[PDB]
């Protein structure tokens, strides 16, 4: 037995390999010099579309998180700039993304930073939601708490987060999944940020779909995107309804 730190995956994250079994695991080194909540949240998780948590180890000042190694890399690296990826592949990743998000929201957890860098792939190209450093509990004892903290990455963040003092957690993760779908299908992010001062975002609200990235997207998935990227979070489509959408259920090969 004994693990070797073979290389840098991305503190930092190193790839550890068992000297006997040759089994691998990602080790996240968190120089505490987030983390507490991240370990806590990780302990509650167990789902095939969420990066597995093996355990942790303080060992002084460097906190060590032991996480599932995803040999396929980041979804981010499967997206060709300006092109996207084949629709069938994007749909399968999107189905898997919704499976992971339904699970998280089911146990009252919001990820808050969904984007392709945080969606990793295993050996069989199964999507795994990664990094719970920004995650939080939005439901406890069956009572929902509204969020107010600015968390996320601008291009993927929901507009309410920039405009409202308080907002529901779930539609924010739905929105970020819609920007991920756009990136998969167009190899392009639609706007720097979702604010009226951003020309691209204003054009979308005025339905100028003849512009990029929308023009590269087929009408069926674009119809789903019209339901997800709705400014008013109360009017935005919910996950159960996304799962009933026409494109979501279209057979593709
Ligand atoms: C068409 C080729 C350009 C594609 C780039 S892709 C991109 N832009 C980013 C811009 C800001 C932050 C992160 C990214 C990023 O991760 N990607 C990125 C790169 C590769 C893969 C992935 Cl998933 C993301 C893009 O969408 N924009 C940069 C150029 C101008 C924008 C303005 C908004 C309207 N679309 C074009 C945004």
């Amino acid at each position: 037995e004994d693990w070797d730190l073979v290389q840098t995956l991305g503190g930092e994250v190193q790839l550890a390999v068992n000297r006997v079994t040759e089994e691998a695991v990602a080790v996240k080194i968190v120089d505490m010099k987030n983390i507490k909540k991240e370990i806590c949240i990780n302990k509650m998780l167990n789902h095939e579309n969420v990066v597995k948590f093996y355990g942790h180890r303080r060992e002084g000042n460097i906190q060590y998180l032991f996480l599932e190694y995803c040999s396929g890399g980041e979804l981010f690296d499967r997206i060709e700039p300006d092109i996207g990826m084949p629709e069938p592949d994007a749909q399968r990743f999107f189905h898997q993304l919704m499976a992971g998000v339904v699970y998280l929201h089911g146990i009252g957890i919001t990820h808050r930073d969904i984007k392709p860098e945080n969606l990793l792939l295993d050996e069989r190209d199964n999507l795994k939601i990664s990094d719970f450093g920004l995650a939080t509990v939005f439901r406890y004892n069956n009572r929902e708490r509204l969020l107010n903290k600015m968390c996320g990455t601008l291009p993927y963040v929901a507009p309410e987060l920039l405009k409202r003092r308080e907002f529901h957690a779930e539609p924010v993760d739905v929105w970020s999944c819609g920007i991920v779908l756009t990136a998969m299908l167009a190899g392009e992010l639609p706007w720097d940020q979702p604010s009226d001062s951003c020309q691209e975002y204003s054009d979308w609200k005025e339905k100028k779909t003849y512009l990029n990235p929308w023009k590269k997207i087929d009408s069926a998935p674009l119809a789903l995107l019209h339901k997800i990227l709705v400014e008013n979070p109360s009017a935005r489509i919910t996950i159960p309804d996304i799962k009933k959408d026409r494109w979501y259920n279209k057979p593709l090969k």
